[PDB]
């Protein structure tokens, strides 16, 4: 029978907090938008806001927030702001009376948003007693929190627009109040199909979670208020860091000397559960979160639901090009699950905390490629495609390697997606390695692909091959067995091609 776990002892992989580096103080910097009070940032303490009352910027450079005196509506023109307040200041006894509020200011979506989702939530999948927990308790307090935005988010938020290498740093109790706002659907500008400043942007009000008869929505709503429930009822006292990381020079891939670096790979165990304190993979859509906001429940998407802060980037964050990636230190599991998704039960996150009062859980959103047809992917410009996707989102420039965690990956883009798991593999193992970074790799109940995978990293760290090298295979593999193949797949893969290509030489 096969093992459980190949390679490195988990153990001897780095993680967070141990390896970390020591943080200089916290402050703002022309590449980093630090929106409390460090000063007086103390651990269990809510984060105070810096400055200590609202600031606005309605502009292209910055989020249009809904409490803002330029945010008008036809009363002549007249505050928005004031009108969602008065909307949402009401009991809420049925779902429609929440659609009805919803729709005070969002007039011109009366018809095009239909609500039939939230309406079998609150009617069918809820008791009677859930229900009206959820109207007397949950709604309201998630209406004070939306309401003392102005009061909370008092630092207009720069956007993450593509090219920038840029921070962003806020509360938990910040992005609380910010998404309380995107699920009564306030932020101004997010939703027209015609959207032109907008366009390159997630979605953020949660408009398309109410929708459609689709059996998966009651459970991404009994995850939201999960966490809604959680930090109206205990206000979260963390920091959270969103990085955006654009880099323009890549390793030149084809004589690169960097050795291969360690391996776990496994077969049992999952990335979130098992790679706390390590770099932790989200297979990413290039708008970052996918349909989480929306519809179905694909790749990576259960995590922007576990750890629902995750969300928040969409407000800030531009569509990812080529070269870029998003990186997300401190957001905090809420929730557990099954599955097919179900939630299971509310999370009580034990990850400790630094020096920043963020949790030690780092995730990196890059996205694959989808591959339509199956041997695109073995062309070299694709390859060194995903090799640059993935180096931007392991390296960390002036970090000294030893104070890096191990990377908690998997079968990235693979699937119904079209990557090729084998390949994938070797692609994050050779970025990971020009990174100088350790690799955790879960294959998700695969037990052959384990074998499979560590098996040809010993070969090829056994046989002194570095980067370089390998990389000069896969062009091997491209030229000699995929240019000229007239099938869908070769009929030599890609390892037994790798293994015979050494073996003589």
């Amino acid at each position: 029978p096969e093992k459980k776990w190949l390679g490195t002892p988990i153990e001897e992989m780095r993680k967070m907090p141990r390896c970390g580096i020591h943080l200089p103080s916290l402050r703002p910097s022309a590449s980093h938008t630090v929106t409390v009070r460090v000063d007086l940032l103390r651990a269990g303490e809510v984060p105070k806001p810096f400055p200590t009352h609202y600031k606005d910027l309605w502009d292209n450079k910055h989020v249009k927030m809904p409490c803002s005196e330029q945010n008008l509506y036809p009363v002549t023109a007249g505050s928005r702001w004031e009108l969602i307040q008065t909307a949402l200041l009401n009991k809420f006894t049925r779902p429609q009376n929440l659609k009805d509020a919803i729709l005070k200011y969002n007039v011109a979506y009366s018809k095009k948003w239909d609500f039939t989702a939230l309406v079998d939530f609150w009617d069918k999948v809820l008791e009677e007693a859930e229900a009206q927990h959820l109207y007397q308790s949950i709604l309201p307090d998630m209406v004070k929190i939306a309401l003392c935005l102005p009061n909370i988010c008092t630092q207009p938020i720069p956007l993450l627009k593509q090219k920038m290498n840029h921070s962003v740093t806020m509360s938990q109790e910040q992005i609380a109040s910010l998404l309380a706002n995107a699920f009564f659907c306030t932020f101004p500008r997010r939703n027209a199909k015609m959207k032109s400043e907008y366009s390159s942007y997630p979605d953020i009000n949660f408009n398309r979670l109410f929708e459609g008869r689709s059996s998966r929505k009651p459970e991404k709503l009994k995850t939201l208020f999960c966490y809604f429930r959680r930090v109206t009822e205990k206000k979260p006292t963390g920091l959270v860091t969103f990085t955006r990381q654009s880099l323009e020079d890549f390793p030149e891939w084809e004589r690169c000397e960097k050795p291969l670096t360690r391996l776990h790979v496994t077969y049992e165990g999952t990335i979130e559960g098992n790679g706390r304190g390590m770099l932790q993979v989200d297979f990413a859509n290039r708008f970052v979160g996918g349909g989480v906001t929306g519809a179905g429940l694909v790749q990576n998407e259960i995590r922007f639901l576990i750890n629902p802060e995750l969300i928040v980037s969409r407000l800030f964050t531009e569509v990812l090009d080529h070269n870029e990636c998003l990186i997300i230190t401190g957001t905090e599991q809420y929730s557990e699950y099954t599955g097919t998704y179900r939630w299971a039960r509310s999370h009580e996150d034990g990850s400790e905390k630094d020096d920043w009062q963020r949790r030690c859980t780092e995730i990196v959103a890059i996205d694959a490629l989808h591959f339509r047809r199956y041997l695109d992917q073995f062309v070299p410009e694709k390859v060194r495609r995903e090799l640059n996707k993935a180096y931007c989102g392991f390296l960390r420039p002036g970090v000294p390697s030893e104070n890096l965690s191990a990377v908690a990956t998997g079968n990235w883009g693979c699937g119904a997606f079209g990557g090729d798991a084998r390949l994938k593999a070797l692609i994050q193992i050779l970025a990971a390695a020009a990174a100088e970074r350790d690799v955790v790799y879960f294959t998700f109940g695969d037990s052959e692909l384990m074998r499979d995978i560590y098996s040809m990293h010993t070969f090829l760290t056994e046989r002194k091959l570095d980067v370089g090298k390998v990389y000069k295979l896969l062009l091997r593999y491209y030229n000699e067995e995929c240019r000229n193949c007239s099938t869908p797949g070769p009929d030599i893969k890609l390892y037994p091609f790798i293994y015979h290509a050494v073996e003589s030489s």
